[PDB]
DNA sequence: CAGCTCCATGAT
DNA sequence: GCAGTGCTCGCATGGAGCTG
DNA sequence: GAGCACTGC
């Protein structure tokens, strides 16, 4: 725990960023004359030299202390005239504004253009992805070290990089054996605190070079020198007036060949140049409306900042814009469909009342929902195009079947699409041994059927009562007709479209097994008015999960030749590393009823596979290629991820989805090797994770979006708001 | 199984 | 394009988690 | 000293 917890705790006080903070927490809460005028005893910082800065306050803090010695009203307009003087503050004062010119230059060159930058440095620099130069700006720090604050001598926190000043004295160097000894003290005046160096001499001139001033020195502490008294190791100690190295600086991606103080300089001497050179991208209106810097200044902040707050204001500039084109592009969607216009139509309880008293079970109040939305989107005036999100046995079915009569009720025909023909026929018994019947004819048009019935059916299509087509992505793509068609139901992802009618837009409906928390929803999709997610069926056991240790891995092979033996089947999942082959016969010392598909050899007859999975072909399977949402293999009992996490968290999901079905109560295990903590925080995670949203919670919270490339967005969302209301036009 | 990075140590 | 100043920044090794 | 900019031939 030990980083994780100090430097944030000494991390409050004394920087008028902090100091403003604060205080802006004083009033959403309530100020403590007390406590300010022992806030301003513990200022330091060079910012704070500013004439106005320091006058333009006192009138602020002046302003302020008045608070208490007021009642309610003479407290507010009190406040929020504050509020809007800090943010006034702060942009006044904690940016470092990029007054630029000269003048742009503006490609993507070979880098060497780069300054600093030249031949072995061209291809050092490469090994980063950092080719062009937008190369070198797209590319922003690991992360920051600060410094801005001052550590005292005699104070020196035990085991920690501080900065502290003094003067210097004393150059000796020591050499031992297989090592030298550089070191030279710094004397505050009372004090006096070895500062040593290791296997450098050249320090010896520096330091040398210098002893006479006082200057700032950064490094790290260290408990030893049993003769006592802590030694400062590694610093560095610049010359100083330092109002200029008690900044922030950032703490870019390293490769040897380069160091930090090298990238820095590097960085630090074409960053402010290029910066300059962008075309402003979103228009001026907007900025005002939300205050967040152009770019120019923007990217700046990223590298160069001086206050936290910049930076804040950089990246949220920065992302709200890639927030934006995200919402434009939708928007620009959802808008054309408001041309082209969609259908409504008027319905009967009739159907469902009946479909639903005639099931067995229950319903939920979640799939009810589903229900009372879909309905009235289809019902509105215009397009529908819901996703219907559940997690594999929630009841998406069954609803989506609801869909199907309502739609027919009313007037016209509905289409389901789905990747397989395997799929296909398998779904399409469903639909009818479901809709188990009324009196609603519904096909399947797959290219297996033979020619004459593709054409009973085409012609039934064009004209009457083919109530549902069932097929794959094979319908659109010969051109079928029929001059009513109220919704088009989905299926997933198929490899790599919308339809009309007359011109008008059809309901379009997609379901999806592999859920996806909201503000996710609604950020790269969004544009699917909702999603009526759902929260889960009764009766309804779930997999008891359990995780296992290798060597221990021989103990699941086991435990299956007996639920297999009791008449059940194993999957079993081995990322990649032909070991597989090896893996495979070597695991027909499972002897007994195996099969393979290496996967990526991705005949979507996938399924061809299981299929002949699901009859009882391969008692027992053998992964790659993170098996998909689809058919179903009944027996199934028990699942085998085998050294996991490379897998995201989310196709392990899938994975455990895939085996259970029946009641089957099934099992999954999941052998690891050695990683660890983060590794394993998870795993121990998932496994007791009965809820598989709370999982990309928790996928998001941690990886970030592994399911090209956001730059910049790590959970605030009050952005992704700030969209909906700009991000009109 | 390997190739790289990042971090912490190295001296009586 | 190579040859001569003059800058800035320069340890090395070993175990470490990470991705391929 | 490695790497690079910059100046000159
Ligand atoms: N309300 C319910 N209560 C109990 N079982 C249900 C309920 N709704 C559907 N089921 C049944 O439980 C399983 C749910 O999965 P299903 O409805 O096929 O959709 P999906 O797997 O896509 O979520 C099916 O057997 C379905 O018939
Ligand atoms: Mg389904």
């Amino acid at each position: 725990f030990t980083s994780s917890l100090f430097l944030w705790g000494e991390a409050l006080p004394t920087l008028l960023e902090e100091f403003l903070n604060e205080v802006e927490k004083m009033l959403k809460n309530q100020v403590n004359t007390r406590r300010i005028h022992q806030l301003l005893k513990e200022l330091d910082d060079p910012l704070l030299e500013n004439k106005d800065l320091e006058e333009k306050l006192q009138a602020f803090l002046d302003y302020v202390k008045e608070i208490p010695n007021l009642p309610e009203a003479r407290k507010r307009y009190r406040i929020q005239k504050s509020l809007e003087m800090i943010e006034k503050l702060r942009s006044w004062f904690l940016i470092d504004y990029l007054e630029c010119s000269g003048e742009e230059v503006d490609l993507s060159t070979d880098i060497q253009y780069a300054k600093g930058v030249g031949p072995n440095r061209k291809k050092k620099l490469k090994k980063l992805g950092i080719e062009t130069l937008r190369d070198l700006l797209e590319f922003f720090p690991r992360d920051y070290e600060d410094r801005r604050k001052i550590f005292k001598l005699n104070d020196l926190l035990p085991g920690e990089k501080v900065t502290t000043q003094g003067k210097i004295v004393s150059v000796e160097t020591k050499k031992f054996q297989n090592m030298n000894i550089l070191t030279a003290v710094l004397s505050d005046g009372l004090v006096h605190v070895p500062l040593k160096w290791f296997n450098q001499d050249y320090l010896q001139t520096y330091l040398k070079q210098l002893t006479g001033k006082e200057v700032f020195v950064t490094g790290t502490v260290k408990s030893n020198a049993y003769t006592g008294q802590y030694e400062i190791h590694n610093a560095e100690v610049t010359p100083k007036e330092g109002e200029y190295v008690r900044r922030i600086l950032p703490i870019y991606r390293l490769t040897s060949g380069i160091s930090q103080k090298q990238m820095r300089k590097i960085f630090e001497e074409n960053i402010p140049s290029l910066c300059c050179s962008l075309k402003e991208t979103l228009p001026e209106r907007i900025l005002e409306k939300r205050k967040l810097l152009g770019v120019k200044d923007a990217y700046y902040g990223m590298h160069f900042p001086k206050t936290f707050y910049h930076l804040e204001k950089a990246r949220e500039r920065l992302a709200y814009e890639e927030l934006f084109v995200l919402q434009l592009a939708f928007q620009k969607i959802r808008k054309e469909r408001e041309k082209h216009g969609g259908i409504p139509k008027k319905i009967e309880g009739k159907l469902a009342e009946e479909f639903i008293k005639s099931l067995p079970f229950k319903l939920t109040n979640a799939q009810k929902r589903a229900h009372q939305e879909i309905r009235n989107d289809m019902i509105s005036e215009k397009p529908m195009n819901r996703l219907l999100q559940g997690d594999v046995g929630s009841g998406k079915t069954v609803v989506a079947q609801l869909a199907i009569l309502d739609n027919y009720e009313a007037g016209f025909q509905t289409a389901f699409m789905v990747p397989t023909s395997i799929l296909a026929i398998q779904h399409y018994r469903r639909t009818v041994e479901s809709f188990s019947k009324f009196n609603i004819h519904v096909a399947l048009l797959i290219g297996a059927t033979t020619p004459s019935e593709k054409e009973k059916i085409k012609s039934g299509l064009r004209n009457g009562q083919i109530d549902v087509v069932i097929g794959t992505h094979a319908l659109i793509q010969e051109d079928v007709h029929f001059k009513n068609l109220g919704l088009v139901i989905i299926d997933e992802q198929h490899r790599f479209e919308a339809l009309m009618n007359k011109g008008k837009m059809v309901d379009t409906l997609v379901m999806s097994a592999t859920p996806i928390p909201r503000s996710m929803a609604l950020a790269f999709y969004g544009d699917l008015d909702v999603t009526v997610i759902d929260e889960m069926p009764p009766g309804r056991k779930e997999v008891q999960t359990m995780l296992v240790p290798m060597d221990r891995v021989n103990e699941v092979y086991e435990f299956v030749r007996q639920e297999v033996m009791r008449g059940g089947q194993a999957f079993i999942v081995y990322p990649l590393i032909k070991s597989a082959v090896e893996m495979y016969e070597y695991l027909s010392k499972e002897v007994f009823k195996l099969g393979l598909m290496h996967g990526r050899l991705s005949q979507e007859e996938k399924d061809r596979v299981m299929l002949e999975f699901a009859e009882g072909r391969y008692d027992i399977l053998v992964s790659t290629t993170v098996i998909e949402v689809g058919i179903d293999v009944p027996r199934a009992n028990v699942m085998v991820i085998e050294n996991p996490e490379r897998f995201g968290l989310a196709q392990l999901h899938q994975l455990r989805g895939r085996v259970g079905r029946g009641g089957q109560e099934a099992y999954c295990f999941l052998v690891v090797g050695d990683v660890g903590e983060e590794a394993m925080e998870r795993l121990r995670f998932f496994t007791l994770n009965t809820d598989g949203f709370k999982i990309a919670e928790y996928d998001l919270k941690t990886r970030g979006p592994g399911e090209k490339q956001h730059g910049l967005s790590g959970f605030k969302v009050a952005d992704l708001y700030r969209d909906l209301k700009l991000l009109e036009w």
